């Protein structure tokens, strides 16, 4: 009886990513993210209580492990889960300035 839209992650860096979703048709909405190898170690990008539908939830999750695969979903009222989206962080990278 509820519809959830989840978007692929954008603005992905070595240690951060931007995840978003939308609920279209007092209820809780949460962005839940975790690294692929540890779906138990699950963190919360955002928690909002909108009674107003449709609803947009966004969060720029920081402090991520470089070069690591993460997954995130959107959960409504703690039991109604949407589908998964998958992304992987970048590794650390520098400004190499060679001399020739």
């Amino acid at each position: 009886m509820v519809e959830i839209a989840i978007n692929p992650a954008s603005e992905i860096t070595a240690t951060s990513a931007f995840i978003s979703g939308t609920v279209t048709k007092g209820c809780n909405i949460s962005l839940l993210y975790w690294e692929a190898s540890n779906p138990m170690h699950v963190k919360v990008a955002s928690s909002i209580s909108k009674k107003d539908f449709p609803a947009d939830i966004s969060a720029t999750i920081k402090d991520l492990k470089p070069h690591t695969t993460y997954q995130f979903k959107v959960t409504v009222n703690f039991y109604f889960s949407s589908s998964l989206q998958t992304f992987k962080t970048l590794a650390l990278e520098s400004k190499s300035t060679s001399i020739v």
